[PDB]
RNA sequence: UCGACA
DNA sequence: ATGTCG
């Protein structure tokens, strides 16, 4: 039952909070179709949110209906409230990953998008293709 | 007091 | 170890 025209999104990190990145791979063929540059600190739910609005973008841009799969329910219900309840100090430190928050809360406050945001079911199919 | 997703 | 929700 995985849906195999969709992308799929996850993120990487080195500590956490640490280094995040995130990409974004087809689910069918593992090519990758995009990934960001490490942002030097940040939280894996951070970056599993950005991993996804990155996706709304890039599929809205592209004209695909294509679902997104996502592993984190902290990101999926991020996404849906349009808000990041994140934890991570707004710092000097952390103003990079913040400021990239705010404005993917704020492309999903601008824009529409009928892209269904489906659970990865990691505990029956496996690791997310998208997997670090 | 946990249970779960990362 | 930590970041998060039910
Ligand atoms: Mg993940
Ligand atoms: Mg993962």
């Amino acid at each position: 039952e995985i849906i195999w025209e969709s992308l799929s999104v996850d993120v990487g990190s080195q500590g956490n909070p640490g280094i995040v990145e995130y990409k974004g791979v087809d689910t069918k063929t593992g090519e990758v179709l995009f990934e960001r540059e490490p942002i030097p600190i940040g939280t894996n739910n951070m970056g599993e949110f950005l991993a996804i609005v990155h996706g709304l973008r890039y599929l809205k841009e592209r004209n695909s209906r294509k679902p997104i799969y996502s592993n984190s329910q902290t990101a999926i219900k991020w996404v849906k409230d349009k808000k990041a309840k994140s934890t991570l100090v707004r710092n000097e430190e952390t103003a990079l990953i913040w400021k990239l928050v705010d404005e993917a809360e704020e492309w999903l406050n601008t824009h529409t998008y009928e892209t269904p945001i489906l659970k990865w079911q990691t505990d029956k199919w496996g690791e997310i293709k998208a997997d670090y």
